[PDB]
């Protein structure tokens, strides 16, 4: 048993819900929150922007020593960092931006990421200003990953048709 409530169930292991991840996050502390990350961890705008807001830019100043460190992420890849006032940990993965070109494959490999934690709370990767189809990123995020996760979708109309559209 775990905290998260209000969630529908779609799978054994997929949950998900119509929710700002912010706010989700700043009420469960998960162990660890996704962030739709890009490979120079600018977190800039979209589910990043908004995490980054929320832990007033200290998300920012320790990505930039990550990256000032360890240089950028590769796409389909992820570090793990603070999760700050937000979750213990925050999972930094990089989906592909589809309007940098980048290829839509390389989301499933995004996804295995999600494997090496037996919980989290997540949005969809590569979803919202990324540029891809989120029905497609739900299938794929159901067909890859296999521990625990907690899907937050920001948009009520999206969500409803996510959950009303899935096989
Ligand atoms: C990209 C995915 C696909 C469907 C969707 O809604 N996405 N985004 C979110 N998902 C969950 N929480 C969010 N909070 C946000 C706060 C923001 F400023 C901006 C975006 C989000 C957001
Ligand atoms: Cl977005």
């Amino acid at each position: 048993v775990n905290s998260f409530s209000g969630y529908l169930k779609l799978t054994d292991n997929v949950y998900i819900k119509n929710a700002d991840i912010v706010e989700e996050a700043k009420k469960v502390k998960p162990t660890v929150v996704v962030n739709a990350a890009n490979v120079y961890l600018k977190h800039g705008g979209g589910v990043a922007g908004a995490l980054n807001k929320a832990t007033n830019n200290a998300m920012q100043v320790e990505s930039d020593d990550y990256i000032a460190t360890n240089g950028p992420l590769k796409v389909g890849g992820s570090c793990v960092l603070s999760g700050h006032n937000l979750a213990k940990h925050c999972l930094h993965v990089v989906g592909p931006n589809v309007n940098k070109g980048e290829d839509i494959q390389l989301l499933k490999s995004a996804y295995e990421n999600f494997n090496q934690h037996e919980v989290l709370l997540a949005p969809l990767l590569s979803a919202g200003i990324f540029g891809a189809d989120p029905i497609h990123s739900l299938r794929v995020c159901v067909d890859t990953v296999r521990t625990n996760v907690y899907l937050a979708v920001f948009d009520k109309n999206l969500y409803d048709k996510l959950v009303s559209s899935f096989l």
